[PDB]
């Protein structure tokens, strides 16, 4: 009855102290340890929930449930039962791509429990439409998924340098490299189709918390314009902020100048 | 991959090392007050014990786990993984005990122990006074065994004391209730019949005992016997901070006291 195991499953850890809490949601393929640069400047401060969405590498791969992950609401029953579980009453939430969409999501079915949300490298739809611009036509997340199963390793090996950005060789490409061949396969294929085949596009005038749009100046699995696009269809109040760091992990490969710019949107309101 | 399993986490930066070790049934957001006050100067580590609710208990080795010799092999792997020569070891409860009976093997690895809420032994014998009666543990024992989610409802804000309905009651009663039963039930039972007593003359290394006023688990004389009974240099320190887990319920009060024993040997 009264025994949790989302604790133990999703590796959560509560550190820092102080009144407002702070909730970290990690990106596809990446485990808490990609916010390591951030939580030093807040624990002073705040307290600091940080735990792995299922499926990452740090997780145990038997307790990924295919039903429930299969599209991204999955994701966001589990937020909800950690903020239930942990007794966050209401949060400030940041979340890197994939979590910023979940935190999205759970802000719409339980928006008391979140003060505002700040992402990273957001984007809520990655096909092209005859009306939207995502960056990619639907052939090439064909072909990104062709390679992907084809050839599992040697895909994560070259596309995360990419996706990082600004030099392989960088400690953050291999970490990167490192979470992302970590995963079970099946499941980072699984993960891939979902987000290939996410859209909230319909569902973001339902977002009516702050939110705090940051992304780097060149991301590319997310163009700026769809920063601004996010910026027009909220529901609520938002603010857009182009750092001048490129990437798309920017919190994990160029944390001298993505640190501040999310403590600024952490301490100041909208 | 026992840092995995112990979730381990290592942070901060200086040459020495503080590694904390955690009470019975408590995982380390325990120590999510002090570790700020820490990382600025030292490195930190910090772990679960098997049991541990954010532990996966198909990996509680029972035969493994049937004595506290058990959890001193665990911190020892964990101080060998991670490369840890030498450390300032803080142990709460349980985890005293276990870092003392670690540092008997291993004398090399510890600067020095700072214990919280630390008792050789639970059950009175007729030259030694531990806070209960042989037949009061068997009740608890039995409490624990007949309805284990009433019997931690009842006992958790008991045990934590102090001020009440706490935040820290909260966190206690959540950690406990997170543990297996049958888990909960060996782990208790260990530590209802475990005695440090004859080992204690080989702890050589210094020991700074800190003690709570008004600990259900702990009578203030026990910390008075650790400092009589330990083989190397030992002080007692009786804090103003109430009940079993002052670094939890109260840290305005024990943290200050933690950091002047981090930084003062003697």
């Amino acid at each position: 009855g009264p025994m949790s195991t989302i604790g133990a499953t999703h590796n959560v850890r509560v550190v820092g102290s102080g009144r407002k809490t702070i909730v970290l949601g990690n990106g596809y393929g990446t485990d808490q340890s990609v916010w390591r640069h951030l939580v030093p400047h807040l624990v002073g401060r705040y307290k600091v929930l940080l735990y792995d969405n299922m499926g990452a590498g740090t997780t145990n791969p038997d307790y990924y449930d295919f039903d429930r992950y299969a599209t991204l609401e999955g994701f966001a029953y589990d937020l909800l039962a950690i903020l239930e579980e942990f007794n966050v009453r209401k949060c400030i939430y940041v979340g890197h791509s994939m979590a910023a969409m979940v935190g999205m999501i759970a802000s719409i079915f339980r928006p008391d429990l979140f003060h505002k949300l700040i992402t990273i490298s957001a984007t809520p739809r990655m096909s092209n439409t005859d009306d939207y611009y995502g960056g990619f036509e639907q052939e090439e997340l064909d072909q990104m998924d062709e390679g992907l199963r084809m050839n599992h390793e040697s895909m994560i090996r070259g596309m995360a340098p990419l996706v990082v950005g600004g030099d392989m060789d960088s400690e953050a490409v291999h970490e990167y490299t490192r979470m992302l061949l970590n995963m079970r396969p099946d499941i980072a294929l699984s993960l891939s189709r979902t987000l290939y085949a996410f859209d909230m596009r319909p569902f973001l005038g339902q977002v009516t918390v702050p939110c705090h749009i940051l992304q780097s100046s060149k991301d590319m699995g997310v163009p700026v314009a769809v920063a601004e696009y996010l910026h027009q269809s909220l529901g609520g109040k938002s603010i857009v902020e182009v750092m001048s760091a490129e990437g798309h992990l920017p919190h994990l490969s160029a944390p001298e100048i993505t640190i501040p710019v999310l403590l600024r949107h952490i301490q100041q309101d909208i």
